[PDB]
């Protein structure tokens, strides 16, 4: 399966996907990395790995639909089968999401359905949970509501900050994102016609 990884920043999840997809038994290959932001570290990681990069500045488009259309053009250019959102921080339009339904994965740094949104660690810390975690899910139009593929719990330690908690949770993200990608790319897991996860 041919994979695009979309990023907005550091790219530690991208690096874990690069590492995993290069193992001999990987059913996935990363053929393109797309960033909505220029000069971010994830682009360095991609180039260093010899993977093509494209920057699609969302700041240059009239609306969300036109921006997503620009992404989709690149996806078609590289004959992509599966899209991974790896620290990509844009909400995607309905039509784009529906086109890639069952073929697009996202990593989220909470145990969904808790703490949806862009500041999950802040929320977890404010709420006072002692267990948080991360989630890989299929992307549906409703943000962070798509079908869950894998999750891993991570303890919150007393005195944790966003800095220390995100660091601990990223270790788990780097485990379950590659595992989830391999499940989907191998055809082991798919989105069911009833819209529920199907383990083949
Ligand atoms: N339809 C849909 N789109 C998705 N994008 C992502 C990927 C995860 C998105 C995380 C989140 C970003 C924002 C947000 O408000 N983003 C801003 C951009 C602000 C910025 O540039 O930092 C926006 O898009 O207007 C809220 S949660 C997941 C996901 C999803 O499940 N469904
Ligand atoms: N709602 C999406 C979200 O919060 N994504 C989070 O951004 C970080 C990106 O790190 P990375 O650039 O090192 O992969 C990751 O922790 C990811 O879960």
């Amino acid at each position: 399966a041919r994979v695009a990884v979309l990023i907005s920043g550091t790219g530690s999840n991208l690096q874990a996907l690069i590492d995993s997809t290069r193992e001999p038994n990987s059913s996935a290959q990363i053929d393109i990395v797309i960033s909505n932001k220029a000069a971010v570290a994830g682009l360095d990681k991609a180039e260093r790995a010899g993977i093509p990069t494209r920057v699609i500045n969302h700041k240059l488009y009239k609306n969300r639909v036109e921006f997503d259309s620009a992404i989709d053009l690149v996806l078609e250019e590289f004959s992509i089968d599966i899209v991974c959102l790896a620290g990509f921080m844009r909400i995607l339009s309905g039509p784009f999401v529906q086109k890639w339904n069952g073929k697009m994965l996202n990593i989220h740094p909470s145990l969904l359905p808790s703490f949806k949104g862009s500041n999950a660690h802040e929320q977890a810390l404010e709420t006072g949970v002692t267990v948080t975690g991360c989630t890989v899910h299929f992307v549906a139009e409703d943000v962070d509501a798509g079908q869950i593929i894998l999750q891993e719990a991570v303890p919150v330690k007393r005195g944790d900050t966003v800095a220390t908690l995100s660091e601990r949770v990223k270790l788990a993200e780097h485990k379950i994102f590659p595992a989830a990608l391999q499940l989907v790319a191998s055809g082991t897991v798919q989105l069911g016609e009833n819209g529920k996860i199907c383990w083949v």
